[PDB]
């Protein structure tokens, strides 16, 4: 039986050849595993095939359509192709042999590299000119954009394609195929996977044994007592196995279920944080971090400093974290990756403790002699992580730079959005000497995507490590009190999605949208949608003209453009939005697709189901994750359009839609009001019917006296109620000469000179 590390990672002749299925084994998320080693050999047998299985059934589509004259212009899903593709030159770099590699340009002159993703840094590609009989596996070491525009790719081959490359000639023609799946996510955690031991893999009593049983880290056992005076200035040193001697909450600035959770996540090993949306979750990740900082003696037990590991999965969450920490931490953050757009953590980029003078002079001597003499880029790291005490990076990031976290020996780990990363990138971050797991996140919400829908189904891969460890029963706190939507939008989250969910009395206060009679309103309608020839996407064009119309109308009521953002749930009907979106009368609106928008927050959401037709096809609007991810996205204003009647099917919906036709905010029309005339109530229910408010009060004209004199001939209007930046457009008639000749300008223009001056 061959190891899972014996198993190469790149695709095999036979594996593509011949229809070998590899044995895969689907997660038991309802036992526990008989094995740590077939645990290992699982996760990586799952994760390999996901990343080829696409390649592999690609190339097997273009073989069998080789024979097929229509090659270049059909659109492969998975695989892109690149024609008359020649090896051209070697050169040398930093990173060992790199070639010249160019492709022709003719097909892809529509291609803007400067937005592009194909052949991105790092991208698996494959040559062949024999019709895939033989490959040459290859990497995308270095791109430029000027560079890509002539067509021509730096590429660095691997061990066994550079065997194969001792006899092709410069003439040869190359087939180019790129994957679309981003290969290093894949790529580095499959190497640290492979790199893993079955022993250094921490918690296997309980990540694989899957015991009920979590004890309090090792490093309590020694003896250790906390000040938590930072904490509540922004004391005595008090035993944190005892609940009793804690300070008070009021002190900490956090509610009854946050001091709960930061209690438990500090006096247990493998504590996890369960939160709704809108909870607040960065602000106790903040508190547990300052605590440990200021307790260091608690933990550190040898000399040699063993700093703080934070690893998130996106770049955005773990600025905004490391921002959160520089309210109480001004000092040794140091962040690895350079694809950071915050400006506050720029300074603490690698490349910048690099560099200074003062580096400089105080590295090493015997460091500094070898450098005048990949070894001089190394040990540079190591000295300035012992002197830090936090560290982000992205998974990513982790398992590129495992070597250097197995010698850092990081103490205390944090994974932010733990339902969003998958198991088998947790595996690879974990070392032998990790004493403490932290994870929050929410598996409510949506989880990491797989490639292919089989093994996302029948093999359960998209099953994070916080879920399948909330689903094994191990012990987890829930957050509770909800701080973000108001009581009308939390009534359709409770109990039908989260059984015990209050809000927080700071969500009473919020104020009802002006314009309309309720800030919570479903517009039903039974529109037909309209397929697209291109994907598998769907559009709305009914739903798009009334939710861009309402958009136009909510500007009229002085709500700023950044207050606002549009919400679908597919990509067709996004693209379907932006034709109808102008720039110059809404900009500053954003416009996204509900998956794309996880973690955001705004004041208005304007949310298309888009899915309307006879036969039923829901789509994936029937799972409850993306349902309670895009319902409870605004603060104030709540907004929603789409079929109820074939939504019904779902119980979920029908759940929903119940308790909407409860409070009457549901219906065929949505009910108007004009801030100027309370007594009028306008209905709107298609594109059309907008016209009754142009101006967004009510049809009746103005009839403001203007300073001028004149009337405003623009409509009922509420916004500049002063019409101190209106600009009358009636004659101006005002006597500007003695023989009383009248001005022939526009009102609102200053009077010239008789053109008799
Ligand atoms: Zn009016
Ligand atoms: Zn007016
Ligand atoms: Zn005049
Ligand atoms: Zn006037
Ligand atoms: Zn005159």
């Amino acid at each position: 039986v061959e190891s899972y590390r014996t198993m190469p990672i790149y695709p095999t002749y036979n594996e593509v050849h011949l229809d070998e299925r590899p044995f895969l084994r689907p997660n038991i998320i309802s036992g526990k595993y008989d094995s740590t080693a077939i645990y290992l050999d699982t996760h990586f047998r799952l994760l390999r095939e996901d990343f080829v299985r696409p390649l592999r059934e690609g190339i097997l589509e273009l073989l069998q359509s080789f024979e097929d004259q229509g090659l270049r212009k059909r659109k492969f899903d998975d695989i892109r192709i690149y024609f008359d593709t020649r090896i051209i030159t070697p050169m040398c770099s930093s990173s060992g042999i790199v070639y010249k590699v160019q492709f022709d340009t003719k097909p892809l002159k529509f291609v803007r590299w400067q937005n592009s993703k194909r052949l991105l840094y790092g991208s698996l590609v494959c040559m062949s000119k024999d019709n895939f009989e033989t490959f040459l596996f290859a990497t995308v070491s270095n791109r430029e954009q000027e560079d890509l525009c002539r067509g021509i790719v730096q590429l660095c081959f691997n061990e066994q394609s550079q065997q194969l490359l001792a006899e092709v000639q410069p003439s040869d023609s190359f087939l180019m195929v790129e994957t679309t799946a981003y290969f290093e996510a894949y790529r580095h955690v499959l190497e640290g996977l492979q790199e893993v031991q079955e022993e250094d893999v921490p918690f296997q009593r309980n990540i694989v044994e899957c015991n009920s049983h979590v004890k309090e880290p090792r490093y309590l056992l020694m003896g250790g007592r906390y000040d938590f005076t930072p904490l509540i200035e922004n004391h005595p040193r008090i035993n944190v196995l005892d609940p009793g001697q804690w300070p008070s909450k009021e002190a900490l600035k956090l509610d009854d279920s946050q001091m709960e959770a930061l209690q438990f996540a500090l006096t247990r090993e493998l504590a996890i944080i369960q939160g709704p949306p809108g909870t607040g979750k960065t602000y106790v990740g903040l508190k547990i971090v300052q605590a440990l900082l200021t307790n260091e003696s608690v933990w550190q037990i040898s000399l040699q400093k063993f700093p703080i590991l934070v690893v998130c999965y996106t770049n955005h969450a773990l600025d905004q974290f490391l921002e959160g920490i520089y309210n109480c931490q001004k000092t040794s953050i140091v962040r690895v990756g350079g694809r950071s757009n915050s400006e506050i953590l720029k300074q603490f980029t690698l490349r910048e403790l690099r560099n200074k003078r003062e580096f400089r002079r105080n590295l090493p001597m015997h460091l500094r002699r070898a450098y005048m003499s990949a070894e001089l880029r190394l040990q540079e790291d190591l000295h300035i992580l012992k002197d830090a005490q936090v560290v982000g990076m992205t998974t990513t990031g982790a398992a590129k730079y495992r070597q250097i976290l197995q010698k850092v020996e990081p103490r205390i780990v944090i994974v932010e959005e733990a339902a969003e990363v998958l198991e088998a990138h947790t595996i690879a971050t974990l070392s032998k000497a990790c004493q403490h797991l932290i994870l929050i996140g929410d598996h409510q919400q949506l989880r990491p995507s797989a490639n292919v829908y089989d093994l996302a189904k029948n093999f359960n891969l998209e099953v994070s490590l916080f879920e399948r460890l909330v689903k094994v029963n191990i012990p987890f706190v829930r957050l509770n009190y909800q701080h973000r939507m108001c009581p009308e939008i939390a009534r359709l989250l409770t109990p039908h999605i989260y059984q015990d969910l209050e809000n927080h009395p700071s969500v009473l206060k919020y104020e009802k949208i002006k314009g309309v009679s309720s800030n919570l309103f479903f517009v039903e309608h039974n529109f037909p949608e309209q397929e697209i020839q291109e994907g598998k996407s769907h559009q709305n064009q009914h739903e798009a003209h009334f939710v861009v119309e309402l958009c136009k109308y909510f500007l009229c009521q002085e709500y700023l453009p950044s207050q606002i953002t549009i919400l679908t749930t597919y990509t067709g009907q996004l693209f379907c939005l932006r034709k109808l979106m102008p720039a110059k009368t809404f900009a500053g609106v954003r416009v996204h697709v509900v998956d794309k928008y996880q973690g955001e927050e705004n004041d208005i959401i304007l949310l298309s189901l888009v899915r309307s037709n006879q036969e039923g096809k829901v789509g994936f609007l029937q799972i409850s994750n993306r349902i309670c991810v895009a319902l409870s996205r605004a603060k104030k204003g709540m907004y929603c359009i789409g079929n109820m009647q074939m939504l019904a099917k779902v119980p979920l919906w029908s759940k929903i839609i119940h308790t909407l036709r409860e409070n009457n905010q549901i219906g065929p029309m949505l009910r108007l009001c004009c801030q100027n005339h309370p007594e009028t109530h306008t209905l709107v229910s298609k594109a059309s019917d907008f016209q009754k408010v142009p101006e967004g009060g009510c049809s009746l004209p103005c009839e403001f006296r203007l300073g001028c004199g004149h009337v405003c001939t623009r409509a009922c209007h509420p916004y500049d109620s002063s019409h101190k930046e209106f600009q009358c457009m009636k004659p101006c008639q005002k006597v500007i000469c003695q023989e009383g000749h009248r001005c022939p300008l526009v009102c609102f223009q200053e009077c010239q000179p008789c053109q008799c001056s």
